[PDB]
C-alpha cells in the first residue's frame, strides 16, 4: 500500500536503473573530448582536435541511431527484460575498458561496446514503463514524467562527480567511477526487478514465425556483405584516414531517413528539418561549447567539465513551469508548428549570443563564464517546446536525433579560435531565418 510518489514500486526500480545509465552515460561524455586531447598532447593518439571534435559527435550519432535496432531484437528475438540487462552489461564493459591502464587501443574498442550496449538498454526500458500501468490508467503520465526526472537527475550529477574525480585522480579512475555506476545500475534491475515487474517479459513477445527466419537472415547477410565491401573498396583506391571513416558514417546516416521518404501529408518534411537543425545545436554543446570552456573561460578554480551540468539543470527548472504553462493558456495555443518554429529560433538565439564577446572583445582573452549559462538557457528554453509536442506530430524521432549528429561530424571540424565569431553567426542566423520561414508556413501545413 505504499507507492513510489502514486505510482507502483516497480517504477523505483526503473528510475533508479535508468538514472545510473545516465549517470555513466553522460559522466562519460563530460571529460571525453579533454581525455582525447591529453592522449593526442602525449603522443599516444594521431589525429587533430577538430576530428577529435568530430569523433564526439558521431559517437553520440551512432548511439542514438542503434536505440532504433534495439526494440526489434528485444520484440521478436531476446525478450526486453534481458535486453535492458545484457546492454546494461556491455555498456559496463566499455567504460572499464577505459578505466586500464591502457590507451588508443582501448578507446575504440570501448566505443564499440557502448553502442550495442545503449542500442539494447535505452529502448526498452522506456517500454518496460510503459508495462506498469494497465492502458486504462492514467497515472502513465505522471509515471513517465516522473521516470524522466530521473533520466535528468542522473545527467546532472554526473559531470560534478566524475569532473571532481578526474582533478583528484586522474582520467582511469574517473572512468572507473562510470563503470560502478553503472554496476549500480545492474544491481538495483536485477534483484528489484524480481521483486516488481511482470515475468511476462522475460521472452520475446513476438516470436519470428518458422518461414520468417531464412529472410531476416538474407537480409541482415546482404547488409553486412555490401558493407564489407566498400570498406573493401575503399581501402584499395587509398581511402583509409580516419576521416573517410567518418565520412562514410556520415553518409549512412543521412540516407536512411532519405531513404524512407521515398502525398496525403509531406507536412514534417519541413518539420524533421527543424528538428534536425535543432538536435544539432544541442549536441554540439557537449562539443563545441566543451571546448570554448576550455580554452576562452577562466575555469582555473574549477573543473571545467563541470559546464556540462547546465543542460540537463536548466530542463529540470523550466520543467515544473511549463507543465503548468498549457494548462494556464488552454484555450488558445501556438499550435505544434508555432513551437517548432519558435524552438529553432531560440537555439538560434543561443548561438547569435556566443557571437557577441568575440565580436566585442576580440577573441584573445577569456570572457565571463555567464555567457555559457546564457547560451545554454537560451537553448533549452527551445527544447521545451520542441522535444515534447513533437514526438506525435517513434523511430523518426530517435532519428531526427542521429541525423542532427551526424551533420556535427562534419561541421564541427569548421570551428576554432579564429572561425569563432564567424561560425556562431552563420549557424545563428541561419536558424532564425530558417524559424521564420516556418512561422509563415505553419499555416499551410495543417493537414
Ligand atoms: C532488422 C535489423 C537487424 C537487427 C539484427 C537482428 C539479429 C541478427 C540475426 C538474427 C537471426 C537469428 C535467429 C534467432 C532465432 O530466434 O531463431 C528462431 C528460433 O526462435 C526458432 O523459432
Ligand atoms: C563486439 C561484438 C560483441 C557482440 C556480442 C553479442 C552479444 C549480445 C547479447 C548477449 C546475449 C543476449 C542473449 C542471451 C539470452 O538470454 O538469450 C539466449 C537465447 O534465447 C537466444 O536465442
Ligand atoms: C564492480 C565493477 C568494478 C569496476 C572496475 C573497477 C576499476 C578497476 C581499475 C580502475 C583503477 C585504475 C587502475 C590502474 C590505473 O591505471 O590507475 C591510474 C593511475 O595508474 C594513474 O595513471
Ligand atoms: C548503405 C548505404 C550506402 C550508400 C553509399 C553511397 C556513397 C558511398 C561511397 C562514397 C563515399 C565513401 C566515403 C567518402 C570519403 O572517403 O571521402 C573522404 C576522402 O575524400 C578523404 O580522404
Ligand atoms: C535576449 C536575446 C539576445 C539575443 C542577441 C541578438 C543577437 C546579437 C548579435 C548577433 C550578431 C553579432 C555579430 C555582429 C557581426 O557580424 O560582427 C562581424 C564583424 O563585423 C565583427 O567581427
Ligand atoms: C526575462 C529577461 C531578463 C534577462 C534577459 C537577459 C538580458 C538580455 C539580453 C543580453 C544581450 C547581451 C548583453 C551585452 C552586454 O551586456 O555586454 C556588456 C558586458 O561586458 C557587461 O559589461
Ligand atoms: C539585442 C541587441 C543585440 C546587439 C546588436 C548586435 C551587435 C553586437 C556587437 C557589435 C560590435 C560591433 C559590430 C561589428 C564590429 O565588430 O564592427 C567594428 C569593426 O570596425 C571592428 O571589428
Ligand atoms: C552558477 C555559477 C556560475 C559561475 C559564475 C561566474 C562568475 C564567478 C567568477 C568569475 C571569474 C573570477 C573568479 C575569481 C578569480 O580568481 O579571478 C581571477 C583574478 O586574477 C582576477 O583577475
Ligand atoms: C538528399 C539530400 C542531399 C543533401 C545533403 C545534406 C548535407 C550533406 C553533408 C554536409 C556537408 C557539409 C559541408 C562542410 C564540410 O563538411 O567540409 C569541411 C570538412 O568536412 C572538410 O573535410
Ligand atoms: C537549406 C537549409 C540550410 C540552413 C542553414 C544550415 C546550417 C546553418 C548554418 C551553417 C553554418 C556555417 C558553418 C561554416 C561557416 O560558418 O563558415 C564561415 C567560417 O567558418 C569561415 O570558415
Amino acid at each position: 500500500g505504499k507507492t513510489f510518489f502514486g505510482q507502483p514500486l516497480g517504477l523505483s526500480t526503473l528510475f533508479m536503473t535508468e538514472m545510473w545509465e545516465r549517470f555513466s552515460y553522460y559522466g562519460m561524455r563530460a571529460i571525453l573530448l579533454y581525455y582525447m586531447w591529453f592522449l593526442i598532447s602525449t603522443g599516444d593518439l594521431h589525429i587533430t582536435r577538430a576530428t577529435a571534435a568530430s569523433i564526439m559527435a558521431i559517437y553520440a550519432s551512432m548511439v542514438y541511431l542503434s536505440g532504433t535496432i534495439g526494440g526489434f531484437v528485444a520484440d521478436r528475438i531476446i525478450g526486453a527484460r534481458p535486453a535492458v540487462f545484457w546492454g546494461g552489461v556491455l555498456i559496463m564493459l566499455g567504460h572499464i575498458v577505459l578505466a586500464l591502464p591502457f590507451g588508443a587501443s582501448a578507446l575504440f574498442g570501448s566505443i564499440i561496446l557502448i553502442i550495442i550496449g545503449t542500442g539494447f538498454l535505452k529502448p526498452n526500458v522506456s517500454t518496460l514503463v510503459g508495462t506498469l500501468y494497465d492502458e486504462h490508467d492514467r497515472r502513465r503520465d505522471a509515471g513517465f514524467s516522473i521516470f524522466v526526472f530521473g533520466i535528468n537527475l542522473g545527467a546532472f550529477i554526473a559531470p560534478l562527480i566524475v569532473g571532481a574525480a578526474q582533478e583528484a585522480a586522474g582520467y582511469h579512475v574517473a572512468f572507473s567511477l562510470a563503470a560502478i555506476g553503472m554496476f549500480i545500475g545492474l544491481l538495483v534491475y536485477y534483484f528489484g526487478g524480481k521483486k516488481t515487474l511482470d515475468p511476462h517479459y522475460l521472452r520475446p513477445t513476438d516470436p519470428l514465425a518458422p518461414e520468417e527466419v531464412k529472410p531476416l537472415l538474407v537480409k541482415v547477410s546482404l547488409a553486412v556483405a555490401g558493407f564489407i565491401a566498400i570498406i573493401v573498396v575503399m581501402n584499395l583506391v587509398g581511402w583509409n584516414s580516419l576521416p573517410a571513416y567518418i565520412n562514410l558514417l556520415t553518409i549512412v546516416a543521412i540516407a536512411i531517413p532519405v531513404f524512407y521518404f521515398a502525398l496525403r501529408v509531406v507536412s514534417y518534411i519541413p518539420l524533421f528539418i527543424a528538428a534536425v537543425l535543432f538536435w544539432a545545436i544541442e549536441e554540439q554543446g557537449s562539443v563545441v561549447l566543451a571546448t570554448f570552456a576550455a580554452e576562452r573561460v577562466d575555469s582555473s578554480w574549477f573543473p571545467v567539465s563541470w559546464f556540462q551540468s547546465l543542460n540537463p539543470l536548466f530542463i529540470m527548472l523550466y520543467t515544473p513551469f511549463f507543465a503548468w504553462l498549457w494548462t494556464a493558456w488552454k484555450k488558445n495555443q501556438p499550435s505544434s508548428p508555432t513551437k517548432f518554429a519558435v524552438g529553432l529560433m531560440f537555439a538560434g538565439l543561443s548561438f547569435l549570443l556566443m557571437a557577441i564577446p568575440g565580436a566585442l572583445y576580440g577573441t584573445s582573452g577569456k570572457v565571463s563564464p555567464l555567457w555559457l549559462v546564457g547560451s545554454w538557457a537560451l537553448v533549452i528554453l527551445g527544447e521545451m517546446l520542441i522535444s515534447p509536442v513533437g514526438l506525435s506530430v517513434m523511430s523518426m524521432w530517435f532519428l531526427s536525433s542521429s541525423v542532427g549528429s551526424a551533420l556535427n561530424a562534419q561541421l564541427v571540424t569548421l570551428y576554432n579560435a579564429k572561425s569563432e565569431v564567424a561560425y556562431f553567426s552563420y549557424f545563428g542566423l541561419g536558424s532564425v531565418v530558417l524559424g521564420i520561414v516556418l512561422v509563415f508556413l505553419s499555416k499551410r501545413i495543417q493537414g
